[PDB]
């Protein structure tokens, strides 16, 4: 069971997708952490520059990490477990169109995804739960978290 011995956790967006703005992205990505904190002990702080616990950034194909991207559709992005240096981190497919709508793929719905994975909580096969294997869109308008996800991060914090 890989859980940060940490609650404030920092993290670092090192690039953009041009497909949203830069606040739109930002937007989804705060909001996405917001959904684990509200229901665990782990708050979240956002750095500009500097090493963060979490970094987060838009990458292609190989990016030296040893689990390259596929193009688009397919994987959209993967996470590393709670950890030093890429532990934690979460990569997402530029070549994926990210979007704030309901067409594929919402990157707030993939981030909040990603970010359970980056606090140490595995698939689902709850097919209604977030962690579930395989995207589905989800109304994203005051969006909360499944009972399935909150019963997988209280049972690995508090
Ligand atoms: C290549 C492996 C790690 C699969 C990858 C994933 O689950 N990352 O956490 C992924 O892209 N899964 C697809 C099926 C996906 O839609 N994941 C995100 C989602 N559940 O929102
Ligand atoms: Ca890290
Ligand atoms: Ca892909
Ligand atoms: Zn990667
Ligand atoms: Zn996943």
């Amino acid at each position: 069971n890989p859980k940060w011995e940490r609650t404030n956790l920092t993290y670092r967006i090192r690039n953009y997708t041009p497909q949203l703005s830069e606040a739109e992205v930002e937007r989804a990505i705060k909001d996405a952490f917001e959904l684990w904190s509200v229901a665990s002990p782990l708050i979240f702080t956002r750095i500009s520059q500097g090493e963060a616990d979490i970094n987060i950034a838009f990458y292609q194909r190989d990016h030296g990490d040893n689990s390259p991207f596929d193009g688009p559709n397919g994987i959209l992005a993967h996470a590393f477990q709670p950890g030093q240096g890429i532990g934690g981190d979460a990569h997402f497919d530029a070549e994926e169109t990210w979007t704030n709508t309901s067409a594929n793929y919402n990157l707030f719905l993939v981030a909040a995804h990603e970010f359970g994975h980056s606090l140490g909580l595995a698939h689902s096969s709850d097919p209604g739960a977030l962690m579930y294997p395989n995207y589905a869109f989800r109304e994203t308008s005051n969006y909360s978290l499944p009972q399935d996800d909150i019963d997988g991060i209280q049972a690995i914090y508090g």
